[PDB]
């Protein structure tokens, strides 16, 4: 159905077009200055044809980028140029061999001569269908292989640079708290003393010649509750305050904002004044209850030390018989760290972690029914009871197109809308005490709802819903034998899937509309202070929860189909493209961070590649040897074996400058700095550091 | 077959009785107390009815063999301890409820009544054939899931034990220098530098407070394999020098020994006198040339610090950027140094692992045909061109039972004795720097040999051979389907192999027969002085890469064969008690232990163990659903992924007991050695260690 996708593509370029005249047009307008341009605000540099602004994303090159924004921008826009990286050769290795046997006929050549124009839907011609074992069974497998191999080589030799980038930048960054601090999780509990003297006790023990001070976790989330109420009730008075100033005849004011007017709240002022002065008793009381509170004091406690070194050893190394006690691991710097998580007792975190799993499977189940439902109206949709008469202003060849190829992909992202939040408090429902943590599980489970749901059972609810349309449940069949025709059907559908939820998505990202938005009305109705637009400013972090998976579900699709229909590359390549400028443009003048953690994700964007890579290979062997092996199981399950080999080399060879700190490296750090500057007081810079936000 | 496990049980027994009877003529009779006591010996304890030896091997508890033989010795004592453990309550519960009805009858009967004892063989009745739903399946699955849990149970209360015990004598185990030096592979190469000056700055730099010494690795194998050719020139000398002093009127002497006499070497006294004299020159050539040689200097040394804390530290923390180079880990104490391995540069292991694997397939697929021959043996032997007219000396129905159940047990066992040796050349052939590491290895490689060919290859060439006799190649006939039907005969045939390989095998190692004949030969021959009768002890070790993969292969059969037929189960439980009978009794009296690494063994028996117990639940997944699902995946297919989650449970939870050596534990047994000790010598005491045996 290339009419389909030709409308569609029209229209997602027509919108991206559309989404770029709108940015260019806010942003040259200056009164939200404010908003597109969050950085050279938070870090101190700034107060105050059309489509020019992606030459000047390109300059002020990487090292001005990793000093500027921080190394985790930067890797993250490596991210996108790995993409590119990947699937450039792939893409014209396949379309010159594979689906085309052209590979050089002329040089410049403008329109295509009825190449593929009329029916190019249909590629199940000896993939899943007709046997050859001649020459297209083998171009298959020479295919496969030539993916394989570029695929691991350039993930290696990005792992390496990655590697490398990350320990240069660690030894040259300046001096922050969690590079002399650990986080000791679980401390056993003890009768005759206390969690402060325990750890006092055992640290001057175990580390006599270098442990320096310790602060010891507090259980304060009653009183950041009680804060985080007292600020929206001020909010809140703050609003409505300024609305009666604008109308001082105005009567008295509405009932409970959203639960249909439950209540009877008259003259909210009065209402509001006496809630946040109570509030303010309560606060009071529960900070001097806290602060004198001895069953507030969580097990846990920030150990620092007088040398990276020493922490290093500390956090790298068994500190007693038993290890579910005594548990030590870097601490995250104090603007990383989650407080509301550190209260979580330490025995209870694993039936959590079932907890999430059970729910995860809950979830990723029971969403099928939108997905079966997107799948539905991305099948022939028959039952016109829908729209009847009128679908929205008149029925048309290309109402149909668009209901069939623009729809899809449109319920699909908004049914994934609220997914990214929804993962987000899974993962933060159960203690990973650091905000990069807990980004980088969300990003984990939203790749794996991501791959399972809406590539897997979107493939198996457009097939089992297409083909076996109207049947009965039969068993005994051997139903996985028609995946072979399954599949590229379901490319077609996938080409409008990635054209929505990446060209028009990321054009329409670029926009900064919720943002935009959020601004206005809050200094419209809230602002109460010109020094505080700046506190209005969050533009937030890059989003890799949010932004990660979906590659890596793009770079899992193309390299499923580049072997069955390399009709999907280009548009994958276009996104790739499309995405590291518009990202990196943000990255240059918006999204501030919220940690620095210097690509400590990237092994897990190596380790989904792979499995990507492994998945492809997987069904590769399933679609072709549709019901003959074919005499191809022998080469397609050396594949595998061969990927997770390399796999595991990259691990061994690479990952160990991630997760693991050397001791040579921190010596000379601790020299360096120690000759830099020789009256440096570590004691008076460590000591009132993780404390908690919440007292002051 | 019963008739065939009768002759086969009665000719075993008789066979281990008579070996009993030899053994207590031999220990009672005296001038071979020199053998059957090498303990005692070593260690200088000792100097100079008929099976009551089994009472006093279980006096001497548990605390003094730790003391005395070492803990490594107990252990292994504890693995066959473990099997009892593991399969008596599994035997009870799968003969009170599976092939017998019969729970409780009479508690004293000493006569079974026709019970089984006319056809015990086919149980194949619906554990593979017949499909009821209702009584037998599940039966089946409880007494899989019952087996399953209590395996596990008891391997996790078995772990813990092994790591308390382990910690228990880690802590109080004397000083030993391997306690504070740690062995550092691939020094990096420099041109104005040597090794011990580049290992001197960079472990003065970044272990400054706690480094002590150094000492190099010298490459010095010619030398050593000089003194070893000199001593066997020594041995040969003295021993033709007594021959003719026996009988001075004895003319010249024989040519080259083995090869055929293929040389004319005459008076073999005055050319071994010659030859000794020319290696002697030879070996102080290489000595003053070694010494001052700087190109016998390998990128390796071992590093001594003051504190167990200090190398604790060094040996559990990344030393460098590139994890290649300056690899760090705990070095054996001197007597464990396998010395000839490490002179091979640490680039060339890698490429070397790869030849293991190669060369092991090689030889795990060729010994497929000897097991194919012992399973045609073992299949009814029909060519009777073999023995046409004397088997031996007549042929009967005992003659075909004893030709069909002990032939094939015998055979597989004596194509199976070099096997060990063998699997030692290969894992020694390639630098694992340690006595104790070359064993594991070898009892891994011993394992999965014997796993993959001797029980899989012989059920396959014992089905593939007998049901599938004279048929042709057909390829797409669903070949794994006759499995289930095909075990059960295995079982006939793995009772004798048990039998044989297991009750007699073991009834015969506690003869010591090489032992004995060897050293009563080399006192009659190559004594030349009665101080020497010391030196020609050597009891061996344990032999773990011998002797441990024989009872992770009878734990294997007894959990395949547990739920599908029980009669296999009390020869596994005979075979654990004898076993750990004699064994303990070895252990008291003989087998001196070449290397103290405390039960860092343990883990890999754990996770084998485990994959035992896996690869059964897979064995009766495929075998119960032989051709129909039976609704017995859904619970088939979560056995496995409860006991690898318990694996993974019992790794996380015991293992760093194992694999990482806590600081508080360094920290408290240098506290107390340095109070217990307070003018003690570090310095002296390390400094001479860890040079070469053959420098003095």
């Amino acid at each position: 159905t290339l009419q389909d996708i030709g409308v569609s593509a029209g229209i997602n370029i027509l919108s991206a077009f559309v989404f770029f005249i709108i940015f260019a047009v806010l942003r040259l307008q200056p009164f939200n200055d404010r908003v597109y341009f969050s950085k050279w605000y938070l870090k101190g540099l700034r107060s105050s044809k059309f489509l020019n602004w992606m030459p000047e994303a390109l300059k002020m090159p990487e090292p001005e980028l990793i000093d500027h924004a921080g190394l985790d921008s930067v890797v993250y826009l490596r991210i996108y140029w790995l993409g590119l990286k990947i699937f450039t050769p792939i893409a014209v290795l396949a379309w010159a061999v594979l689906v085309p046997v052209n590979w050089t006929n002329n040089t410049l050549e403008m329109a295509k001569q009825l190449r593929n124009v009329t029916s190019s839907d249909i590629d199940k011609l000896s993939v899943s269908n007709i046997p050859e074992y001649s020459m297209r069974f083998w171009t298959h497998i020479v295919m496969a292989y030539a993916f394989t191999i570029w695929t691991c080589y350039v993930l290696m030799k990005e792992y390496e640079t990655i590697a490398n980038m990350r320990l240069q930048f660690v030894a040259s960054e300046a001096r922050r708290p969690d590079q002399f601090t650990v986080l000791v999780r679980n401390v056993p509990p003890d009768a005759d003393e206390s969690v402060s003297e325990l750890v006092e006790h055992f640290f001057l023990v175990n580390h006599p010649d270098h442990y320096l001070t310790h602060q010891v976790v507090c259980n304060a989330n009653k009183l950041a509750d009680l804060v985080k109420k007292k600020k929206k009730l001020q909010n809140w008075l703050d609003y409505y305050q300024l609305k009666y100033a604008r109308n001082n005849s105005q009567r008295i004011m509405v009932k409970l904002g959203f639960l249909g007017l439950w209540g009877q709240k008259v003259d909210a002022i009065e209402h509001y004044i006496a809630e946040i002065d109570k509030i303010s008793k309560e606060i009071s009381k529960e900070r001097e209850e806290v602060v004198n509170d001895p069953k507030a004091i969580m097990p846990a406690a920030f150990v620092s030390f007088k040398t990276r070194w020493a922490a290093a050893v500390c956090a790298q190394t068994q500190q007693t018989r038993n290890p579910t006690q005594w548990l030590t691991e870097w601490a995250p710097e104090p603007r990383d760290v989650f407080w509301s998580n550190l209260a979580i007792p330490y025995v209870s975190l694993t039936v959590r972690r079932l907890i999430m799993h059970v729910a995860f499977f809950f979830l990723t189940f029971f969403f099928i029914v939108p997905i079966a439902f997107v799948q539905s109206l991305a099948t022939i949709e028959g039952i016109v009871k829908a729209a009847p008469f009128l679908k929205f202003i008149v029925d048309d060849k290309f109402m149909k197109s668009v209901i069939q190829g623009f729809l899809p992909g449109i319920a699909l992202k908004l049914f994934l809308a609220f997914l990214p939040s929804i993962l987000m408090i899974m993962s933060k429902f159960e203690g990973f005490t650091s905000i990069s943590s807990l980004e980088r599980r969300a990003a984990f489970r939203y790749y794996i709802f991501n791959l399972v749901n809406v590539f897997l059972a979107s493939v198996i609810a457009g097939a089992a819903f297409e083909q076996l349309n109207s049947f009965l449940n039969q068993s005994a069949n051997q139903i996985p034998k028609t995946i072979g025709v399954a599949i590229p059907m379901k490319a077609t559908f996938f080409i409008t899937y990635i054209m929505v939820d990446g060209w028009a998505g990321v054009a329409g990202e670029i926009l900064m509309l919720k943002p935009l938005i959020m601004f206005h009305l809050k200094n419209a109705f809230l602002v109460k202070t010109d020094k505080d637009r700046e506190e209005a400013m969050d533009p937030g972090s890059i989003g890799f929860n949010t932004g990660e998976p979906r590659i890596q579900l793009y770079f899992l699709l193309g390299l499923v189909y580049a072997p069955v229909t390399p009709m999907l590359l280009p548009f994958i390549l276009v996104f790739f493209a499309l995405a590291y400028i518009v990202y990196r443009h943000q990255i240059i003048n918006v999204y501030n961070q919220e940690y620095e953690s210097a690509a400590a994700f990237w092994p897990d964007v190596h380790g989904r590649v792979i499995a990507a890579l492994v998945i492809s290979q997987l069904l590769l062997m399933g679609l072709l040897g549709t019901k003959h092996a074919a005499l191809a199981a022998p080469f397609l399950i050396a594949l595998p074996v061969l990927t997770i080999g390399f796999h595991h080399f990259c691990k061994g060879r690479y990952e160990p400058a991630f997760i693991r700190y050397p001791l040579q490296e921190a010596m000379m750090k601790d020299t360096l700095e120690t000759a830099r500057e020789p009256n440096l007081n570590l004691k008076g810079y460590l000591q009132n550091a993780y404390v908690h936000p919440v007292f002051k």
